[PDB]
């Protein structure tokens, strides 16, 4: 029958800044890495840029209008640095005008805000001085945060301090997929160790300040599965290491997983990163987790990602079982479809399949006792897919990027109806 959600239940949407602003060159903006990346030939397919994107910056209104009709309670958008800190020993208080102005349509359409601090624009500035490798981009994030907190803060119940840990650190200066684009392990794990600590310092700022709202952190988990025999499990726990409990366990338990540190040194040398203090503010109690959950590792959507609800399953009940009994929130889930439009329609059958499965997955873990209070799609709309450009497509709405026009495709209706029904009724 019906699988229906508790009542309090959020339901959401996601974007993030660089990725469907645009208006790059606008307001006095510095550019961030992702500017500087992008414009690197070689670097994003077609040679694709966050240059104009969806040029939400301009056209919110209409934007916050669709999500109304959508009905979602809350929107999860994140906040440009680059607008506010465009270079070095330079603030614009004008910087945060676009987020009040978006805010202000979003209290009027009954709609909740949730600010994520962080997802991924750093000032090229910050990078020219070694960037999240460098300890002082502590304080320049403590900086950027604290005047977030005192532009935005009472309209703000819902903050997320860091998007993706993982993206930014590993994936950006190790792997060398996102900007900075570096090949790098011992400059990615001292990345790592300044996105958590900063992480821990905006909390500690958000107390501070007696604001009466949420702050956590935004992690990206990929469940690793074993094979098979002794191997396996061996490289299953590796994998999970790698991808999970370097940033889990800090959080919650205040260490690295001292399995996996001994291979970190060997691959980087010593970090010379860990200084005394840094562990207990990495691990500050927050008031939830946000987890981003696409896939597992160890058929596909249009990324060639394994759809695997199962893991999302498990995932919540690992979350609950060893780390925390606090709110947790799926910050993201979606799917990339290779969507069309034919007659003014887009049928992203694919997609809702993808998402019916996965809310199923969460609902079960809500009936088992889960401490789970909240959803978000990504995306609200086609976007900038980062080393992808504008290739690939994770929107409920689709964007003409020739004519910014948007069509809402099948899976907003339907998505529409679960939040109208709370709930999935097939
Ligand atoms: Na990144």
């Amino acid at each position: 029958g019906k699988r229906q959600f508790p009542d309090d239940f959020i339901w959401g949407a996601a974007t993030a800044s660089y990725q469907i602003e645009g208006a790059a060159n606008e307001g006095g903006r510095g550019p961030s890495i992702w500017d500087t990346f992008s414009k690197t030939p070689g670097k994003v397919l077609l040679g694709h840029t966050g240059d104009v994107a969806c040029d939400h910056f301009h056209r919110y209104e209409s934007d916050v209008k669709l999500m109304a009709d959508l009905g979602i309670k809350s929107y999860r958008f994140s906040l440009a640095w680059p607008r506010v800190m465009p270079e070095k020993g330079r603030y614009l208080e004008s910087g945060f005008d676009f987020y009040k102005r978006l805010i202000e349509q979003l209290h009027k359409h009954g709609i909740t805000p949730a600010a994520t601090i962080y997802h991924w624009d750093l000032p090229q500035w910050i990078e020219d001085e070694g960037g999240w490798s460098n300890r002082a981009v502590v304080d320049y994030y403590k900086e950027f945060a604290e005047q977030a907190f005192k532009a935005l803060g009472d309209d703000v119940p819902f903050w997320i301090t860091h998007n993706e840990p993982w993206c930014a650190s590993l994936l950006s200066y190790g792997i060398g997929e996102h900007a900075p684009g570096l090949k790098d392990w011992r400059r990615a794990y001292r990345a790592a160790h300044h996105i958590l600590l900063s992480h821990g310092e905006a909390v500690k700022l958000y107390r501070e300040l007696g604001l009466k709202g949420q702050i956590g952190i935004t992690l990206n988990l990929t469940p690793a599965y074993p094979a098979s025999s002794p191997e396996d499990i061996a490289a299953q726990q590796r994998q999970d290491a790698f991808s999970n409990r370097w940033f889990l366990d800090p959080i919650f338990k205040g260490e690295y997983p001292a399995d996996f540190m001994p291979r970190v040194e060997r691959f980087c040398g010593d970090l010379n990163v860990i200084q005394p203090g840094d562990m207990e503010t990495i691990s500050v109690p927050q008031d939830f987790l946000g987890i981003n959950f696409y896939t597992r590792s160890v058929p596909v959507t249009d990324m060639g990602w394994e759809i695997y609800p199962d893991a999302l399953y498990d995932l919540l009940h690992r979350l609950k079982n060893e780390y925390t009994d606090l709110p947790i929130y799926i910050t993201e889930n979606g799917a990339a479809n290779a969507d069309a439009i034919v007659n003014g329609e887009v049928e992203d059958t694919p997609r809702i399949d993808y998402v019916r499965q996965h809310l199923d997955a969460a609902h079960r873990f809500i009936q088992e006792g889960g401490n789970l209070k909240g959803y978000y799609l990504w995306s609200l709309m086609d976007n900038f897919e980062w080393a992808f450009g504008y290739t690939k497509r994770f929107g409920i709405i689709y964007v003409d990027y020739e004519t910014q026009v948007r069509t809402p495709k099948a899976s907003f209706h339907w998505y529409r109806q679960v939040i109208e029904n709370n709930g999935l009724t097939d």
